[PDB]
């Protein structure tokens, strides 16, 4: 609650399995300001992005571009368990 990062943030959607983001994992390499507010709001579901947006470097795609981290264009299961 509040400004505390949830261990896991879920993204609901139809068709594909919901996506999941782990603060626990990412906090092992990044500080809050490396993602907030430039990439994400300090509020879940405030702004929704698509896989296409990620392909353009937005949302998860800002890092999951095949160079900084595994591409968001593949490995669907990694983020949609
Ligand atoms: C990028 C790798 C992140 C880092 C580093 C941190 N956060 Fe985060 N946070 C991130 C995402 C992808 C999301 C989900 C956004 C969405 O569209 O749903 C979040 C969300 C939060 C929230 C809101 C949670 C909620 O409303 O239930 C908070 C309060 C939050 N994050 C806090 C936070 C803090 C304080 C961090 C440093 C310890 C931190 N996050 C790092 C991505 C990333
Ligand atoms: C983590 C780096 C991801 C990978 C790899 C894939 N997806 Fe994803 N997807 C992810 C998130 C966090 C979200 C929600 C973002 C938000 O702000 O709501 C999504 C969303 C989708 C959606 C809905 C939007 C759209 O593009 O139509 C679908 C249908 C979806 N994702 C499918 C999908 C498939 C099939 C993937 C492999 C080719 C894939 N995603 C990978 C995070 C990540
Ligand atoms: C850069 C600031 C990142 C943002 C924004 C997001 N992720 Fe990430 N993620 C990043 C790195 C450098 C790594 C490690 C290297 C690699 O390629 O794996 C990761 C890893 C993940 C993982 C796997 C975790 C594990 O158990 O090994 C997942 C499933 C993942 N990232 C998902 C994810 C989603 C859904 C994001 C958008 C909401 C997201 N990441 C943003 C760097 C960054």
């Amino acid at each position: 609650k509040g400004m505390t990062p949830p261990k896991t943030v879920n993204f609901k959607m139809k068709g594909v399995a919901d996506a999941a983001f782990s603060h626990e994992f990412h906090l092992g390499m990044y500080k809050c300001n490396e993602c907030h507010t430039k990439l994400f709001a300090y509020k879940a579901g405030a702004k929704r992005f698509t896989m296409a947006d990620m392909d353009k470097g937005k949302s998860c795609g800002a890092c999951h571009n095949g160079k900084d981290a595994f591409s968001s264009a593949s490995d669907c299961g990694k983020c949609h368990p």
